[PDB]
Parts: C-alpha cells; structure tokens; sequence
C-alpha cells in the first residue's frame, strides 16, 4: 500500500490548512486557519518558516507574474502580501476587496485557482459548527476589475474545490452537506450550472466531513476527510464510486496538494484542534504534516491567481 510519512520537520497545527505546491520553486505553502499564520516548506533543502498576521487567514497563493507576492485572504478581505517567505511578517499588505463588508461574523475559507487563473473561494460563520450550525456563506469567484461574482449561497462551510482537465465541470465541497457536487463549467462565462450530488458520504459508510480536495491527471478526486482519519479517492467518470481509501494517522485531515518533483507525493494537513464532540480522544489528535507517495498516480502544479 502506499507510504504515509509524517513531516516531523514541520511540528504540529492547530488547523493546518490551504496547501498549494509551486512547482517552478519546488516549495509548498500553506496556513493555519486558527493562529493567523502562514507556512513554507522547501522539501529538498528542509527549509520551514512561518509568517504571522491579525486576522483570520484560510488560503495562499503566488500571485501570477509577481515573485515575493501572494494573494491571501484576511477575515473577508482577499489581499495581496509581499512576504520574502522567510521573514515572521509580511513587507506589507494591499487590500483588493472585502467580499461581505456587512456580514461582521463571516470569514473566508477554502480558495483556489481555477485552471485559467481565476480565484474561487467562499466564506463562513466564524461560529460555523457541525453537524448543524448557522449558514452563512457563499461561494465566490474573482473577476475583472476586482469585483467578485456570486455563484452559490446557502454554505455552511465553504471548502475544496477542483476542475476538470477539460474545463467542462467544477467539484465543490461544503463540508456541512457531507457530499461532493459536480457542476456544468463554463470557462467562458466563468458561471457554473447543473448542481448534483457527485459522492455522498452516508451511501458509502464514510466517517467525518468532506474538506479540502484535489484533482489527479486521470480524474480522480482525493478527498480530504474531517475526523475521518483517511483521504479517500473517487471517480468523477460516474457518480457515487469509491475507488480507494489512504489512512492518515491524524483523524481530522484537513487538506490535500500534490508535490515533488514529479507530482506525485500528496501532501496532507491536518488539525489538532481538540473539539468537545470529537469521535476521537485527545491523544490522538495532533495536527501533523504528512507526505503520501506510492498511489500511482500524478496531480497538478498549484496554479498561480491572476489579477
Ligand atoms: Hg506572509
Ligand atoms: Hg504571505
Ligand atoms: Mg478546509
């Protein structure tokens, strides 16, 4: 089976979270969602910082064109940092716009490029819980003249988010709804259509909570599983196949990005944030890094946002 190797180089997250790999520097990046930080892993030279900031932050990503700045999200500001990627603040911080300026509570969480560049993310209650909660996000994308566009409301938690190789379908998780959808992908109209349920974790037998997700070369979605204690791995040629399923040691697996060299090493986050209604003790729960490699298949370098 495959080789699951935790990064002791890189200690223990509350919520490790927001991984992304830019292949051209060989470096992944990530964040935690709760201490208002974020994180670089160089593999090949076993080089760790972090960068902190004061307000809530759920992903990073190169800002296309611009070595030493990232886009990022503050609270439910999507801004641009200039980091060095080494020193423990950002250079400084140009806001590009507050998604929900009157919803005081919300926060942005999952985000992610999609494969032309634009930025898809949506937001969260701050006070978000599961199984039931208050829904208050949406999903999001960022356009032309820095507007964002709206493309789903009623989100619990706003999660991982893929497309496919052909541009025709997106993948969408909110974690409170325990499924994957698929949507119709409209690359030109950057628009999303026809909602359906893709995989759904109660026809499975499935602990936890869908969170964040990645694509592979071949289609296949790998599906970061929420006090699962797993990734799993499904088609997205048919609805509701379960194709494989990785053991992580961490039961809240939080993330997923491919890596190396050669994009074939999955780097896994996870969260030691211990919650009061957990399906796993204490001792368990810890928040390490992990690397997976022997699962056959390649991914995809992170892609760079685009503004
Ligand atoms: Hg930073
Ligand atoms: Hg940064
Ligand atoms: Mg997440």
């Amino acid at each position: 089976g495959p080789v699951v190797e935790k990064i002791a180089e890189l200690g223990k997250y509350t919520v490790g979270e927001g991984p992304h790999w830019d292949h051209e520097t060989q470096t992944l990046y990530f964040v935690d969602t709760v201490e208002k930080t974020f994180h670089k892993y160089v593999p090949s030279q076993k080089k760790y910082t972090f960068c902190k900031v004061d307000k809530l932050v759920s992903f990073i990503i190169p800002l296309a064109g611009s070595p030493g700045r990232f886009v990022v999200s503050l609270e439910r500001e999507i801004a641009i940092l200039t980091w060095d990627g080494v020193s423990a603040a950002p250079t400084s911080i140009e806001a590009i716009v507050n998604v929900e300026p009157h919803i005081k509570n919300n926060r942005l969480n999952d985000g992610k490029a999609d494969p032309l560049g634009n930025l898809w993310t949506g937001t969260m209650a701050i006070d978000a819980g599961l199984p039931i909660g208050p829904v208050t996000g949406s999903l999001y994308h960022l356009g032309a003249d820095k507007k964002v566009k709206m493309h789903e409301s009623n989100i619990a938690i706003a999660n991982g988010l893929a497309w496919s190789n052909d541009l025709k379908k997106m993948y969408y998780i909110d974690s409170g709804k325990r499924r994957v959808d698929e949507y119709d992908y409209d690359a030109s109209t950057l628009s999303i259509s026809n909602q359906r349920p893709l995989f759904t974790f109660e026809k499975h037998e499935v602990p936890g909570y869908p969170d964040g997700q990645t694509i592979d070369e071949e289609g296949n979605l790998w599906v970061a599983v929420f006090q699962g204690q797993r990734i799993i791995k499904i088609s997205t040629q048919q609805p509701e196949v379960l194709l494989d399923t990785v053991k992580i040691p961490d039961p809240q697996v939080t993330s997923v990005a491919f890596g190396g060299p050669n994009l074939d090493e999955l780097y896994v986050t996870s969260a030691g944030l211990q919650l009061d209604d957990s399906s796993f003790d204490k001792s368990l729960v810890n928040g390490h890094v992990y690397r997976v490699t022997g699962l056959g298949v390649k991914g995809f370098a992170g892609v760079k946002v685009k503004l």
